C-alpha cells in the first residue's frame, strides 16, 4: 500500500470519459478534462492531454501517466504551501500520504483551510484530528473515503484499505 | 529541499530543446524527447506531450508538468520493483530522495543493477556504499552530480545542495 495504491482505490480508473459527482467530464484515475459541458470540448481537451486521437478512450498506461502527473502535481503544490508544508513536513510517510490524498481529491486550497485539523496533526493529536475532522463538510460528502483517509491520520497505518 | 529541488539543480531547466551528452534531444528538466537524430521529429514529440504547436520553446508551467510525469514515474517504478522497493522502504527521506535521482538519471533497471551498494544501503552502511558508488562507471560519467547524490545517501543530509 502506497499513495499510488490508495488513490486508485479512492478514485478508481475508467478508460472512457465519464462525468463525476458535479457532473464535469472525466478519465483516468480522478482526472479532470474540462467543466465545458461539451463532450466534444471534452473529447478534444483529451486528445490533447494523451497525444494521440483516442475517439473518448485511453488505455491504462495513459491513464496512469495523467495520474503521474496529477499526484507530483498535488506533492510540488503542497510543498510551495506555507501552510500544508510544515504539517507535510512533520508528518510520518503513511501520514503524509493521508494528506496527499485530500489534497488530490479537493485542492491544495480547500486542504490549506483546515485550520485547527492541520494544527492537530501538525501537534501529533491524531485522535483530536480525527474527531475534528470527522465533523467537516468533506466527510459529509463522501463519507466513506473520507473515513479511510482520517483512520490512516488517526493509526499511521493502512488498515482502512487491508480489507475491502 | 526535496527532490523535487534536487532534480532541477542536477538536471537544470531548459525551456528549448537541448542536446544531451548522448546528444539525444531534450527539454524541460531533463526530459528526453527522442532519440531520432532529426529535430522536427524531436520537435514534433514535444507538441504531442505539451499540446500545442510549441516549435522547440516551452514555459516554465508546461516543463513542470512533463517533470511532475517523470518523477512520480520514477517512484512508481521503484516501487514496482523487487530489488529497489526494499530498499526505498528501508531508506528515510532525504535519502530515499537519492534513490529517486539516481532512477531519475538512469533508469529503474540500471539502479537495480547496483547489488552491492544496493545491498549496503539496506543495511545501513552509509560509509561502506558511498564508497562503493564512487567506484561505479555512473559516477566515472557525471562525477560532480553524483558525489553529491553520494553526500545524501551517506549523511542523510542536504549538504550537497547547500553551498552551489
Amino acid at each position: 500500500m502506497n499513495i499510488f495504491e490508495m488513490l486508485r482505490i479512492d478514485e478508481g480508473l475508467r478508460l472512457k470519459i465519464y462525468k463525476d459527482t458535479e457532473g464535469y467530464y472525466t478519465i483516468g484515475i480522478g482526472h479532470l478534462l474540462t467543466k465545458s459541458p461539451s463532450l466534444n470540448a471534452a473529447k478534444s481537451e483529451l486528445d490533447k492531454a494523451i497525444g494521440r486521437n483516442t475517439n473518448g478512450v485511453i488505455t491504462k498506461d495513459e491513464a496512469e501517466k495523467l495520474f503521474n502527473q496529477d499526484v507530483c502535481a498535488a506533492v510540488r503544490g503542497i510543498l510551495r504551501n506555507a501552510k500544508l508544508k510544515p504539517v507535510y513536513d512533520s508528518l510520518d510517510a503513511v501520514r503524509r500520504a493521508a494528506l496527499i490524498n485530500m489534497v488530490f481529491q479537493m485542492g491544495e486550497t480547500g486542504v490549506a483551510g483546515f485550520t485547527n485539523s492541520l494544527r492537530m496533526l501538525q501537534q501529533k493529536r491524531w485522535d483530536e484530528a480525527a474527531v475534528n475532522l470527522a465533523k467537516s463538510r468533506w466527510y459529509n460528502q463522501t463519507p466513506n473515503r473520507a473515513k479511510r483517509v482520517i483512520t490512516t491520520f488517526r493509526t499511521g497505518t493502512w488498515d482502512a484499505y487491508k480489507n475491502l
